[PDB]
């Protein structure tokens, strides 16, 4: 059968264990998540211009009764219900947030003559919906300043729903961001982007229903709104360690925290309200040092130290602390404790992973050895909803020591699909493997079962009995998972094994991409077969941005060098970056650009075309839980 | 049996394949490695002050006949013999190197009144031995300037064998280094240092004999000299993109290449000789993006681009190119080709790994899919002696996507020792596993055998038959390995499985360590059991360096904050950094320091002691190829 199964007796026992181990009697977050509520609109439905649905919360109604469901980790279900506390909220005098209109919060700070807005959600429709809620309840006021707390799409993505380029060009609207914003906003999502995006369908459970045996929450929010990604460049950057500014009468201190949750990030202190906005450094969950979709590993040490810096600068005077995800904390003592514990949470994960590692504990072992001490374990905002202790400890270890466990048995490993046949033969064949796996399954050993049955799936990807048992065990692991990404991953893997994989660009984002990175990405697109034995060089001049690049294709590799031209280039191309962007977005033809006097050439006029024709594409729905089709 | 076996028929066939695939007819390196030879001292033996042996080459005599040995990859044996071309060499007029006195080269550039020296080898005795060779052959001249090409111990480690602090303090001797030198010199070897050091015994094959069935070479040199590590701080730093200086009459251009082979590194162009010293950016081998001992992953993209920058700045005029490992290349056309190919080598590894990854190829697969194109494959300096294509492709992938293959079967893996019993049971028990493994072994399937028998070793680490078969298969893989680190690793793993693991600090290095890092490392040493439930804070003042730190132990985590003091610290300690260093090196007692007026306290005088008593140690010889003892 290819539908979700009930929680097994072992999964039920594991949920009961969670209830026995975690302080469910501490219900204060429920009072925190409702504090200062102005308006929870009855039934949220946000639509995009093209008529698609950006966001809705109706699929979560199953959670509203608060009745325990054994196909959901009870700690996750707690978080799931808390993230359902949406609407417009007062945080402190003249400080409001709209929560639950998207993954992140949007923050409205009352200036003398209009709003200062922190962050803008993921897509313009949710930002616009949020601003309309604000206007209906608090009165319409112009937005004078948008601040990006950090360079993530769930923060800058909805900006055009709030402001238009004309307002920025006139100086009617300022956009403030931490230094390094533009570099970080685009960079990490590019070179490995297709891999990340596809792996992200698992993390986000994009093919799962909302329900008790599908997607229930995304830890830092319910989920990510769907729609166009927008991005408007900052007009002012917060440099160095930070800056004090006054915006529309309101004093702001920005504290840069480069290289924590994002390469470009800053906390915001508001001395008049004694309000401390901890960007995404401190949220209602342990965050990712490594996000499973795939990314660079984050620096827990810097993260801890920047939280400590904020603690000693502001925490020591804060009356309310709030963030760009989840709900605020009020009370200086509570704030001081949350700051210390989150500081020590990242500090501990970092230091104790390395302590274990220096004892010889490997990347393959550390998650089964490292445990938070009670003082850190027993806080809800320390729980592994978004990041997990498990995968973060492996991440620290990977950061310092890399992927290889130091055991040469694993140094030159056969691909899973090339060793799988022999695993299966050594275990007595598929039928025998399944027999033994089913007995294991019957003992609740799902972490083992998914390991060993995965071998048979990789040996025999059409073996329907193997896929369905693998799926069953993964699903129990999903039910069991406190971590929303782990849950979604497990259930998505079960979905694809049971059903198969599906068989049916942002202009702003491209505009924000550095030219060197763009050509780095084209070099990633290069088909090595097509490039072999070729050599060509092209001077590229982009006059609107006053940049020249030398492009050199040689030895099946595309090079680009900023600020260099070669007298020996076969071709020299002059084209505005804006027009190159249109070209790569298919919004204009190369021929038309030439006719408009927008794409110019000397030398061999064919080389750039030849280079473009060597560029391959990537299919999105690549296989994950079986070998390639 | 517990001694090395002959190469098997399959290993013999694999060596013959190497000979068929690689351009052994291209012997020019042999003429390159001998070019400009002034003196090869007959029998090199370098001794440390304490009477230990720093370095000798006599153990390599087996290689001198040049006779093929089937227990050595023939491509590696070629490299092994070339790295034996030691002694004093002329590179170009007034430019000399001593090669083969240590892992790296030391370079002597004739100034008007003395030497400018680039790098200093690993330990003072080898540097001193090298300088004596130079003085005997070329005449003694004072060293006026030492330049560190980059922040690695095989480059700065032998500095006290050349110069003394007094000469630096008087301005008699300048030390020039790339900006970021001091930060990088110590940093990466610290927090994960014990793990790295122990894993390094495998990479370096420190327990292997020199011989055909042990250690034969270390790719970028024969091996690493043994002895005290010294480090003297630079007196002048090369800032920004680089600088042009004149040293003792000789013009130098330094080209910073931060974040390639090292975070702090620079190439050196010598316009008078048209000599281009490519630091360790370009050496006679593919280098590591990830060094198996364990380290941060290096940036192949920046590495490629910095090589391209050097190509277009200098390569275009160079007459000789040489490096801090291996031998020079002469001839502008040859230099241009080596620069392009090395640029495209790192570029290709980077771009094609990501191309494959964006197609869904995982970290567990990519090394079995990615292959260099012939133009890059067929050069000796592109061969995987030091880095390997295999482990570097996985490294690129790990850098962008992390350790996790995206398949949730592998998301929450049991430790090898916790799943091993079940692998063994599913395969019919130890005796049955061994039977099937031996049949596989007999078919030459060593990469499979080491995978599956490793399971039995982890289930039954005292199973002598399992250990010996595992060892046998690993050893054949070692014989087969072109990569010196892979070879050494495989043979070391075979050594420890057959024999077991052994059952029986640098003042300069500690001095060079930032105070924050030092306390970061103490926090790594913290025993979490001892720390639990404790809280203490200490203001630490270090007046010789004019630095204050706030130390806070809470929630089983030690925090330190630079430039902060707390009115609520339980204790305030004032101590010179120099004296703290002595204390941690056990060169002085805390009591004596107090008596000398060197360690001062107010508040609770017990806290610092309490904090120190919570600090654990790490045993060096942890298990790698079996579960912990
Ligand atoms: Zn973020
Ligand atoms: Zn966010
Ligand atoms: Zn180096
Ligand atoms: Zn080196």
């Amino acid at each position: 059968t290819t539908a979700p199964k009930p929680p097994s007796a072992f999964t039920v026992e594991a949920q009961r264990r969670v209830e026995a181990e975690l302080p469910f009697a501490d219900r204060a977050d429920f009072e925190r998540a409702d504090r200062g509520l102005i308006r929870r609109p009855e039934r949220l439905l946000i639509r995009n211009p093209d008529g698609s649905v950006a966001w809705q919360l109706g699929g979560y109604d199953f959670l509203l009764d608060g009745k325990p469901r054994d196909s959901i980790n009870p700690s996750l279900q707690r978080q799931a219900l808390l993230n359902l506390k949406y609407g417009l909220f007062e945080v402190a005098e003249g400080i409001y947030q709209v929560r639950g209109f998207d993954l992140a919060n949007i923050t409205f700070i009352r200036g003398d003559s209009g709003w200062i807005v922190v962050d803008t959600l993921t897509t313009p429709a949710t930002a616009r919906a949020a601003y309309e809620l604000v206007s209906r309840e608090l009165g319409e006021r112009p937005i004078r300043t948008v601040i990006y707390s950090h360079a993530h799409a769930d923060h800058f993505g909805g900006v055009r729903g709030l402001v238009e380029p004309q307002q920025v060009a006139s100086g009617a609207v300022q956009i403030i961001a931490p230094a390094g914003f533009m570099e970080a906003a685009i960079k990490e999502n590019v070179l490995a982007g297709n891999a990340m995006m596809r792996r992200a369908t698992y993390q986000y459970g994009t093919q799962l229903p909302k329900g008790p045996q599908g997607q229930v929450d995304m830890a830092i929010g319910k989920g990510l709104a769907r729609g166009p990604l927008s991005l408007l460049a900052p007009t002012r950057l917060i440099e160095g360690e930070g800056e004090d500014l006054v915006l529309d009468g309101v004093p702001f201190t920005f504290q840069n925290t480069p290289g924590t949750e994002s390469p470009a990030e800053m906390n915001i202190w508001l001395p008049r309200q004694k309000a401390l906005l901890m960007a995404e450094n401190v949220v209602g969950t342990l965050h990712n040092l490594y996000t499973l979709r795939g990314a660079e590993v984050r620096d827990a040490l810097g993260w801890s130290k920047y939280i400590n810096q904020a603690l000693h600068r502001f925490g020591r005077q804060a009356e309310v602390m709030f963030a760009v995800h989840n709900w605020p904390r009020w009370g200086n003592a509570e704030i001081v404790e949350v700051l210390e514990k989150q500081r020590d949470l990242y500090g501990y994960l970092h230091d104790q992973t390395l302590h274990l590692a220096n004892q010889g504990v490997t990347i393959g072992q550390v998650h089964n050895r490292l445990r938070l001490p009670p003082s850190l374990d027993q806080e809800w905002y320390d729980r592994g909803y978004h990041g997990s202790v498990s995968h973060n400890a492996r991440a620290v270890l990977n950061r310092y020591l890399g992927y290889y466990d130091g055991n040469p048995a694993t140094l030159d490993p056969l691909s899973p699909e090339d060793s799988a046949g022999r695993y299966v033969e050594y275990m007595g064949g598929a039928e025998r493997l399944l027999e033994q796996a089913r007995a294991s399954y019957a003992r609740g050993e799902y972490r083992w079962v998914v390991e060993v049955v995965n071998r048979l799936v990789f040996a025999e990807p059409d073996n329907r009995a193997a896929r369905e048992l693998q799926a069953d065990a993964l699903e129990q692991l999903g039910y069991q998972a406190e971590n929303a990404g782990w849950r979604n991953s497990y259930l998505s893997a079960a979905y694809e094994l049971r059903h198969g994989v599906p068989r049916d660009g942002s202009a702003d984002a491209l505009a924000a991409m550095d030219t060197g990175l763009l050509f780095d990405y084209l070099g990633v697109r290069l088909d090595a077969g097509a490039a072999e034995g070729k050599a060509l060089s092209i001077n590229l001049r982009l006059p609107d941005i006053g940049e020249n690049y030398l492009l050199e294709l040689k030895n099946s590799h595309l090079n680009n060098l900023r600020g260099v031209q070669s007298e020996d280039a076969g071709q020299t191309v002059s084209i505005d970056r804006a027009d190159l962007n249109r070209l790569l977005l298919k919004e204009v033809s190369a021929v038309r650009l030439v006719f408009e006097g927008k794409l110019k050439s000397s030398g061999n006029p064919l080389l750039l075309g030849q280079l473009f024709g060597m560029l391959g594409d990537f299919d999105f729905w690549f296989d994950i839980v079986t070998p390639a089709a």
